[PDB]
Formats: structure tokens, sequence, C-alpha cells
RNA sequence: GGUAGCGCUACC
RNA sequence: GGUAGCGCUACC
């Protein structure tokens, strides 16, 4: 498996000493190819480094077990992740090896620690590889590094590292032009400072129904100038935009109404997407779990839960699932042969669509074994699947235990499978990107693609900038390199500015729902700059433990989560605790809470945002003072 | 779970 | 530029 030609002119820019992106097609051999400029690099000099930076857990290892294992012959290699973080500081880590193999914010955790032995600088390493740099841009944690990079640079800093730059799509970033697609790609330049870019239905009465019971709550509600356009996301913008104006006035009516309304408006996304049953259970299990407000709406749903239910068992009124169904009698028999994949646009809907496959006559009987790929996000809406719960369905799908999948875009990109041979896009509206990425995951001969909705630049760009002159591109990267670094500062100042408004003491914690004050601005310290943490040891009469302790898949350094916590009057969610080595902690998200301050009342969502300064937290004080 | 990031759509 | 929804990701 000796290098190609390509991959040898590719990174013939990269061994002269230049700061580089290279361009290759997807599965090309990037990796391969720097692996190669590593050890050239590595040859060299002595007291030489590199740091290879992935945005991905899983391409850590990847890296070293497929490429990169072949330099510990000569040079000291080792993998650094988020799941082996906790045992040893990275700066000794980082400093005894010649390789560094580790998702970006590893290092850019390393590049800010205040501990000595976590500490390390953009000097100590000679050779950074961005793997899918790309995702330069922005405020993303590649950007951020390299930032620094330029403020270093610009400021007369020598001996910074040199920049190799891996990826298959540099982009537009939403740039029809052909101007702008130049543009953005001198950014992307600039911004890693590259010099040689190298390269080789007709009736819905369930539907109907739900928006005239949003009629009558609007009705009820006794307001002018609402929205009157239902099941879109334009309603559920101003229905949550009323919810968060509603709590940060404190209009319990217009509060509780609010929140219903959404769900009915989500039902109608549901209904739109896959089933009517799907859209009415959405609601069913809402009123399910559970004054006058709460009272009215519960029997606004009572008298017409027993309707909704009988449209949803009608088979007159989802025809996506009909096409759906004929596509899969035809292409699984004999029975599990075939291999596909459905893309849809929600967890909601990629959880749901398996239920129906399971609950249909016509499929039962076929041999159609099957499961839903999700991400590991969260939200308060939906939760999502592990890396480890994925690597399992992963592995069952590719050597034909499973033989279909109704997955997410977790899947579109990346997802190698020989024996696949079927794609069904179901009902999304994304760019040429997606829609090109999602057709090559059918890696068999004769690949079936089918685009089920309903009825009714760049690479002229790189080129161009390739063929550039020297003089006219280096004039350009330096005039770009000079205005995101004044950006920052002008953007750091600025948030400087708002965090300095009002005192901690001055700003007040109120309970989102029930609006009971619990705690002062001077109580919060931050743990490792993200956990923020409540002190003061009488705000424990406030919160009561609700459920048992959370479990990841993952443990940390320091600290374990503890139990969830709620209100004691009201029991909405608040957040949860930290076991941080001997003493519990209470953890506050500020999502739910209202914060007043001298000036207004809002609800925050970023801590980030707030109004008032907030120490670190210490465990050599915290434990002195409670003692 | 907590803190961020990005992409897509939608309105302002 | 602001916000919300959804999806993906990272660190802790
Ligand atoms: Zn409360």
């Amino acid at each position: 498996s000796e290098l190609h030609g390509y991959q040898l002119e590719a990174v013939a820019p990269a061994l002269r000493g230049r700061n580089s992106i290279v361009w290759l097609p997807t599965g090309a051999g990037k990796t391969r190819a720097a692996v190669h400029v590593c050890r050239r690099h590595l040859e060299g000099r002595r007291g030489g480094r590199v740091a290879v930076l992935v945005n991905k857990v899983h391409l850590v290892q990847q890296h070293l077990e497929k490429e990169f294992h072949v330099l510990r012959d000569a040079f000291k290699v080792t993998a650094v992740s988020g799941d082996s973080s906790h045992k040893c500081f990275f700066g000794q880590l980082a400093k005894g090896s010649d390789v560094v193999i580790c998702t970006a914010q590893i290092l850019q955790n390393a590049l800010l620690s205040g501990e000595e032995e976590a500490r390390v600088e953009l000097t100590d390493f000679s050779l950074l590889v961005i793997d899918e740099c790309h995702h330069t841009q922005k405020e993303a944690v590649y950007n951020k590094i390299m930032l620094s990079y330029l403020q270093k640079k610009l400021s007369g800093q020598r001996d910074l590292p040199q920049i190799l730059g891996l990826t298959a799509s540099p982009g537009t970033g939403g740039e029809t032009s052909f101007e702008g697609a130049v543009e953005h790609i001198l950014q992307i330049c600039a911004n890693l400072d590259t010099e040689v870019i190298a390269s080789a239905r007709e009736q819905d009465p369930f539907g109907q129904r739900l928006k005239k019971i949003m009629a009558q709550i609007q009705e009820h509600m006794e307001m002018p100038e609402l929205p009157q356009n239902f099941g879109t996301q334009v309603y559920e913008q101003r229905i949550v935009e009323l919810e968060n104006r509603a709590a940060e006035r404190f209009c319990r009516k217009t509060r509780v109404c609010a929140l219903h309304l959404r769900r009915y408006n989500d039902a109608l996304l549901i209904n739109d997407t896959v089933r009517m049953m799907d859209a009415f259970q959405c609601l069913q299990q809402f009123y399910a779990d559970k004054d006058p407000t709460e009272r009215f709406l519960a029997t606004t749903f009572e008298e017409n839960r027993a309707t909704l239910q009988a449209l949803a068992g009608d088979q007159r009124y989802n025809p996506r699932l009909s096409k759906l169904e004929e596509i899969l009698q035809e292409h699984f028999q004999p029975p599990g042969s075939s291999r596909g994949i459905v893309f849809t646009k929600t967890r909601q809907s990629a959880h749901s669509l398996l239920s129906w496959l399971q609950d249909t006559a016509g499929l039962c009987g076929q041999h159609i074994r099957a499961a839903v790929l999700t991400g590991s996000g969260h939200s308060n809406q939906a939760k999502g699947m592990t890396q480890n719960e994925q690597q399992d369905v992963i592995t069952l799908f590719r050597y034909g235990e499973l033989n279909l999948l109704f997955s997410t875009s977790v899947a579109e990109e990346g997802l190698d499978i020989p024996e696949c041979n079927i794609v069904v896009r179901y009902g999304l509206m994304t760019n040429e990107i997606a829609m090109v990425q999602a057709q090559g995951r059918a890696r068999a001969q004769n690949s079936m693609y089918s685009v089920l909705a309903k009825a009714n630049l760049m690479e002229r760009a790189i080129r161009a900038v390739q063929a550039m002159p020297e003089r006219k591109y280096r004039l350009k990267i330096v005039e770009l390199q000079r205005n995101a670094v004044l950006s920052w500062q002008v953007k750091e100042a600025r948030s400087s500015e708002r965090r300095q408004l009002h005192d901690p003491d001055d700003v007040y914690f109120h309970c989102v729902n029930c609006n009971v004050a619990v705690c002062r601005g001077s109580d919060i310290r931050t743990v490792e700059a993200m956990h923020h943490v409540n002190i003061n040891p009488n705000f424990r009469f406030y919160y009561t433990v609700s459920s048992g302790k959370i479990h990841f898949e993952r443990t940390f350094r320091d600290w374990e989560p503890g139990c969830r916590i709620v209100c004691s009057e009201c029991r909405q969610e608040w957040g949860m605790e930290m076991i941080y080595r001997n003493v519990t902690l209470p953890i506050l998200s500020i999502k739910n809470f209202v914060v007043v301050t001298p000036d207004e009342k809002k609800k925050y969502k970023k801590w980030s945002t707030v109004t008032f300064p907030i120490e670190e937290f210490s465990y050599l004080e915290y434990c002195s003072s409670t003692q």
C-alpha cells in the first residue's frame, strides 16, 4: 500500500515547509498522505512534534490503527480522547510524545489550562495536522486555536507550527455567487494561514381538527395580533417567543397556554411527515402525565380525544406510507437480500417509522430486521442514543443481521457499507451536498435511489484561487488575518462590557415556572468554566432531589454526576448535582430560571450573556468555609 | 445531564 | 445581524 502519484503531488508543498490545504476527494487517502508528511517532518529535525487535530472521538483511534501506527518504529505516538482523558495530564503526555492524535478541544483546553502539568503552548508543536480543516471558521474550536496562532503571528511571534489542512469540501458557506464563493475560500486560507492549496393529502380531517382546537385556546387567551398560520415553523417560533415573554414578565395564563399550543403545532408537523396516529400519541402522552387554566385545556383535549383516535385509524386519510410500503414489498423479496437506509429529518420520525413497520400486515411476512440510528446529543424535547449503541447497530447492519435502517442525518456522511444497495430520502429539504452524500451510502453495483416526497461553483472557485498572483494572494490574506484578530478583540471586549453591568448581589434568580425567588448571583461559582454551582448552604431548602443518580458512558477527573434536582413547591426541573471529590454541589441550568436584575427580567439561555461577574470555584475555599 | 460549537429550515 | 425549532458534534 505505497503512496500514489496524486498523493505525492498533493503533499509536495507541505514537505517544503509551507502552510497548505490538501484538497482530495473523500476516501482518496488524505490520512495516509499526512503520515508521510509527518515522517518526513520528524526525520528532518530534532525537537520535532506533531499535533493531529481530528473533530470526532471515533477518528482518534481510527487514524492510529489504520495509518499512524506505522510511525511507531521510529517515533513515539500516543492517542488522547474524551474517554481516556482523566488518567494523565495532557502537558506531560503531549511533551512525552513525538506525535499526538487528539480531538481539537483537548489541545484548546491544554492551551488555556491554569495547572502547570496540564499546560501547553503553540510553540511546543512544529506541525499541526488539522483534519477536516474546512470547519476552521466562525467561533469553532479549530478556528479559536488558529485565531490565537494569528494573534501571535501578527504580533511578531516566531517558530509557530506548520499548518496542514485535510479536507474534501472547503464549501461555499451559503454563497451561490462566484464572487462570494472565492471570498469564502480566501477567508479559510486566512484562518489556516494557508500558502498553497494542493490538489490532483386531499382530505385531512385529523389535521383540520387540530387547527380548530388551537383557535379555541387562542380565543380563551383573549389576545389580538396572534399568528393565524397553524402547522408551521413560523408558528412554533411565535408561540415560544410569546412563551419566553410570558416567562420573563410572569404571566401564568399566557405561559401555560403557549406550551400547549406548541404541542398541537408539533402534532401538525408530526401529522405532515408521518402517521396521524403518531401526531395523536404526542398529545396523548402530554396530557396523560399530568388551577383553572390547565383544567380548561385538559377538558378541551378530553372532548376531541375519542374523535382524533378514530380519524387516525382511518386508512383513507398517509399516502407517503403507502408509497413507502410498495418500495419495501418489492425490493425485499427474496426476504433479506436487499440492504437499505431511510433518511428522516427528526429522531421522532425515525422512532415512529420503526414502530410503523412493526404494526403493518403486508410487510410482516417478509423477513426485514431493522433498527433506528441517531446521535448522542440531547434536548428537553427528545433524547438520543450513544457512541456505544450506534456502533453495535452499525456492526449488525454491516454483517447482515439487520437489513434496514430508519436513520437521521447522522450517517449521510462517513458511513461506508459495501453491501448497501437502497436509499430512500423521506420528505427532506436539504442542499445538494446532503443529497449527493446521501446517494453515496449505497456502495453496491446496482444501487437504487428513491426521493420519497409529496407531489408538486466551489470547484471553479478553488482553481481560480490556485491560479491567483502571489503578491495579490499574500496582500489579501494578511488583510483577512488582520480583520479577524480585530473582530475578536472587539467581540471579547463587547462581552466584557455586558458582563460588568450589574453586581452579583443585585442579580436574583427566580424559578421559570412559578417565579419564586431562590438565590442571588453572588452565590454562583463556575467549575472548570462550565458548570455553575450555588455554594450557599441555605440553598438546599429550595431544591429537592427527585430521581436516582444519572449514569453517563464516561468518567471525569475531579467529579461525577449526582441525582437530578427540582423545585420544592412546583417540581420544575432545575438541573442536577455534582459530587465533586468529597462534597455535593447543586448544578444549575440557566434555561430553567428567570434572572431578575436592576434593569430587566430576562430568560437567559447561555451563561456567556449574563450581566454579572462569576468567580472560579475553589475546592480549598469551599471546604474551609463549610467545615 | 451540564457547557459550548456547527449545519439546515423558518420568521423578524 | 437577532430568535426559535430540528439535526449533527465536541469537551466536562
Ligand atoms: Zn417553581
